[PDB]
């Protein structure tokens, strides 16, 4: 397995799945760097947010629990196809890259909060992350060059 993979079961089906704890991206396929890389995001933020507010709500009071829930929500639409990611974004993304449809353009290490760093250079181009965590709220991250 590539670093950061492991192999798992489902708990529902016994059948093997890999899981990356990096990305926390999970996929029943076994899965097999640059400078920069550029991402799409979905932020949601909740009331521990390192700045507890955003264009959607001045005041954020969500617990760290029903945004997880959130993300999840937002996860389960993008893979069913039911939704796209950059329309996600740009309605719910408590983030004023938003209005970009997610997209934060190109970065290098050393620029964005570790955690998100580490998911975004850990992801191959085109793959989409599980919930990260960092101080600003709960990411879902697409890697997109």
């Amino acid at each position: 397995l590539p670093p950061g993979w492991e192999k798992a079961m489902s708990r529902s089906s016994g059948r093997v799945y890999y899981f990356n704890h990096i990305t926390n991206a999970s996929q029943w396929e076994r899965p097999s760097e640059p400078a920069r890389v550029r991402c799409s995001h979905l932020l949601v933020k909740h009331s521990q947010s390192r700045r507890p507010s955003s264009w959607r709500q001045e005041k954020i009071t969500r617990t760290k629990e029903e945004a997880l829930e959130l993300i999840n929500g937002y996860i389960q639409k993008i893979k069913s196809g039911e939704e796209d990611f950059e329309s996600l974004a740009s309605q719910f993304s408590d983030c004023s890259s938003a209005k970009a449809r997610g997209d934060l353009g190109a970065f290098s290490r050393g620029q964005m909060q570790k955690p998100f760093e580490d998911a975004s250079f850990a992801l191959r181009t085109g793959e989409m992350s599980g919930p990260v965590f960092t101080d600003s709220g709960i990411h879902i991250i697409l890697r997109t060059e």
